[PDB]
C-alpha cells in the first residue's frame, strides 16, 4: 500500500494509518476507501488525488 495525495492541499493519505475519524481504519488501501469520503483538509474528493512516488 502506496501513499495518495490531494493535488488541490497536499494531505497525504498514509494507508497504516488510516483517517480513523472519518471511519478509515488503519490499512485501508486508497482504492477501498469508500468513495464518497473526502480530503480531511480541503473537502476535495479521493478523484484529485494521486500516488506520492
Ligand atoms: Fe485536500
Amino acid at each position: 500500500m502506496k501513499k495518495y495525495t490531494c493535488t488541490v492541499c497536499g494531505y497525504i493519505y498514509n494507508p497504516e494509518d488510516g483517517d480513523p475519524d472519518n471511519g478509515v481504519n488503519p490499512g485501508t488501501d486508497f482504492k477501498d476507501i469508500p468513495d464518497d469520503w473526502v480530503c480531511p483538509l480541503c473537502g476535495g474528493g479521493k478523484d484529485q488525488f494521486e500516488e506520492v512516488e
